[PDB]
């Protein structure tokens, strides 16, 4: 709940408002995952927030 992030798998380019564009190598922080293909997130990389793909992060564990 605030010991786990995620790290950014590939690159991905939003054109949606609600969407979080990334570069691979980000670490983020997952704010909802209550859906499986399409999480909230935040980048603490950034700082910048919004919906990514789940299959583009994985646990940084
Ligand atoms: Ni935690």
């Amino acid at each position: 709940g605030s010991h786990m992030t995620f790290v950014a798998l590939y690159d991905y380019e939003s054109r949606t408002e609600t969407d979080l564009s990334f570069k691979k190598g980000e670490r983020l922080q997952i704010v909802n995952n209550t859906e499986g293909d399409w999480w909230l997130a935040h980048s603490l990389t950034t700082g910048e927030t919004g919906y990514i793909p789940s299959n583009y992060v994985a646990p940084s564990d």
